[PDB]
């Protein structure tokens, strides 16, 4: 078990727009798109993508720009579909084989190359990547081994080495990384401790360092990071406090000022936000009010501005932004949305 | 001819500080580094890496987070420097061959190989690029073909594909792209006409196009832009007025709002900006005061605060960055730079 899920998947497109990914009743990909990249755009309205997915759909941007959804499909098998050119029309949904027990974690290495992890059926580590820059054909399979119990989660070091985290046996937070960026040599798991109650989120600071953030035991925000730019040790577990029935969302304002987001125990939407700077203390919680289903999608979009999407009442998914003076007040974007979570 | 160079090469490090590079007295290249990843940070002070150089030193970030800085050598091979391991010690410096007769410019490919543009002998462009991925050897040196008249400048689209601006005989701005990303297959030179005074600048809008600021024949400033994303055709050339004794330069706010500096007639620092948003219209121009002795470099910090130097009447590196209210007041970051363009 984990805390609930995000229930939709958000990129920024290389035009500046943001597009939102998720899954319908009939099990199929649903999209909807800001018409411009502007804070408060119309959207396009919800439009499938088809398929039949048996996990969170899970949107990654190719280096030359070109958007690529990953999702477990009926059989089990990692399945994908691709822009054919950026911003234009999509490829048919293509199997990539194997059987995988999580929702797909994507990221891309320093030579273009996209990389997929995702929990096997012997529990462990599996990772598939692109023989080339931004295209197929990809590799075969292979494990990073582990034993894991939530959905992975990948990023970047600031030195360009992937490095993925999950939860393990013990409940606490472990670790791998490549020793060389491209590479297929790995480290070995190791633990960072705590015990974590939802999935880990992971970003990178503006200084250069990973920092995760995971729902403890207490059901309050914790986190924990890199001490050094790209560097080991690790700093200890630090609570950020609240009580949250979901999991956590983060992203950077256009300051670098990172910022959480969670659904309360009053159901509606909260943030802690570092305050003056990136390197700067982290307010108390605040509440963005709504009444929500689902964790909260958090992305920065072209006027630097927060925009944060969550399923509401009516399964439809709904909308706030950051404006001068607070937040924007709740929109609907329609469309009904289901989870689809390989994990719950 | 052209407008008054800038008079260093600044970059973004992979943990969020401003580091700067210039030419000394003794034709070395030296350079100065924030400490930490904010504005109004202390600095290094200046600090030799040597070598003998004959034209501006320009300086690029791998996608591995390595810095590498490319300059032409006093035998006019074009000649680089580049860190071991990010943000580490430097190797020597080493000859990439060939004979140039322009500042070299340097973009990375989708797929992480570098990829260098500079003026030959033939005063044609010619490029070479690392075979893989952040790494040598490098391949040989082919040509663009073209005949031009100022130092080049690359950028990438928003699609993948590297694209070439430069002046022609003619004196018009000229370009030439990449058919492909990664490719060695390019398009002919073509023309987008205008007169220019100036070496071409050239930015990424939020919304994926590429735009191009330069002098005019009238000392204005002029730009000129793609009409949709990573498309032809262009606008049309539009003035942005003001009388300028420098080359321009410019950077995106961090809401991406692009803001233009330039050297007035008074010899103090003259900005314009877009307001509201990036797609906003552009300000009348204002001044930021000092004498200054080069163009201005801007750059935005890891605060994201725009922080622009130039040099000053006592030729030392003077900067000066945005605050809540207005800018700071302009400060000396010391040494004694000249200006080492290989054309001026
Ligand atoms: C290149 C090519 O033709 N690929 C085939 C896929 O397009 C096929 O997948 C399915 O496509 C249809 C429309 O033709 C529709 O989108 C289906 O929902 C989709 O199949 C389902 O969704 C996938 C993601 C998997 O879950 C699959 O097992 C489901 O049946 C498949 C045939 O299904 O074959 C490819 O060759
Ligand atoms: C630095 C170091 O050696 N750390 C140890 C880890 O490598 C160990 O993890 C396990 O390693 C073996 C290979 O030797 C294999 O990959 C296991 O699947 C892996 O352990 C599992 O996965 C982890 C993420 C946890 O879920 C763990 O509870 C599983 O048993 C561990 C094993 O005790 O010790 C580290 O010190
Ligand atoms: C554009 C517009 O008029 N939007 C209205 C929303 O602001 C309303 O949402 C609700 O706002 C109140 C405070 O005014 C409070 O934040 C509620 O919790 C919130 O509504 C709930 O949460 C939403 C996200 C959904 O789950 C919704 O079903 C809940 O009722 C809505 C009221 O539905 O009306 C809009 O017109
Ligand atoms: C791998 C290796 O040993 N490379 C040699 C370079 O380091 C050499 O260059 C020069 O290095 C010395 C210190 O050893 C010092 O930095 C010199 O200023 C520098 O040479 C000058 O600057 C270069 C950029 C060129 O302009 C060069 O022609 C200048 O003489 C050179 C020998 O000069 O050989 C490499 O093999
Ligand atoms: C779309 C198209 O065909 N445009 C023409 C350009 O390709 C031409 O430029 C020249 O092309 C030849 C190869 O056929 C060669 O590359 C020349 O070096 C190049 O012209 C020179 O470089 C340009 C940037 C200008 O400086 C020009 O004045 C030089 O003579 C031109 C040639 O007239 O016409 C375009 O229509
Ligand atoms: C930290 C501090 O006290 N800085 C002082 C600077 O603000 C001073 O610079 C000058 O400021 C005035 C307005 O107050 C005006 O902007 C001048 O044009 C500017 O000084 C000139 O421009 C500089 C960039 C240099 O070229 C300098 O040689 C010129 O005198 C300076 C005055 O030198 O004092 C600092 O202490
Ligand atoms: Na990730
Ligand atoms: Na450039």
């Amino acid at each position: 078990t984990i805390a609930l899920s995000e229930i939709v998947s958000v990129v920024n497109t290389s035009d500046g727009r943001l597009e939102v990914f998720g899954v319908g009743t009939d099990k199929a990909v649903w999209h909807n798109r800001q018409m411009a990249p502007h804070t408060g755009s119309p959207w396009s309205g919800w439009s499938s993508l088809k398929g039949q997915v048996t996990s969170k759909p899970v949107v990654y941007i190719n280096t030359d720009g070109r958007l690529e959804v990953f999702a477990r499909g009926t059989d089990n098998a990692l399945w994908h579909i691709w822009q054919t050119a950026t911003n234009a029309g999509w490829s048919n949904w293509q199997s990539l084989g194997g059987v995988i027990t999580s929702n797909p974690a994507i990221y891309a290495n320093t030579d273009g190359r996209l990389e997929v992890f995702a929990r096997g059926a012997d529990n462990a580590l599996w990772h598939i990547s692109q023989t080339t820059a931004h295209s197929g054909p990809w590799s075969s399979w292979a494990s990073l081994n582990g034993v894991i119990t939530s959905n992975p989660t990948v990023h970047i070091n600031s030195d360009g080495r992937l490095e993925v985290f999950a939860r393990g046996t013990d409940n606490a937070l472990w670790h791998i990384w490549q020793t060389a960026p491209d590479s297929n040599l790995w480290s070995s798991w190791e633990s960072l401790n705590g015990i974590i109650t939802s999935d880990p989120v992971v970003i990178d600071t503006a200084d250069g360092r990973l920092e995760v953030f995971a729902r403890g035991a207490d059901n309050a925000l914790w986190h924990i990071w890199q001490t050094i730019s790209h560097s080991g040790p690790w700093s200890g577990w630090q609570s950020l406090n609240g009580v949250i029935t979901s999991a956590p969302a983060v992203a950077k304002n256009c300051d670098n000022r990172l910022e959480a987001f969670a659904r309360g125990t009053d159901n509606a939407l909260w943030h802690t936000w570092q305050t003056v700077s990136h390197s700067g203390p982290w307010s108390s919680w605040q509440s963005l009010n709504g009444v929500i289903t689902s964790a909260p999608t958090a992305v920065r979009d072209a006027d630097g501005r927060l925009e944060v999407f969550a399923r509401g009442t009516d399964n439809a998914l709904w909308l706030t932004w950051q404006t001068a003076s607070s937040w924007s007040p709740w929109i609907s974007l329609g469309g009904v949305l289901i989870d689809a979570s390989a994990i719950k």
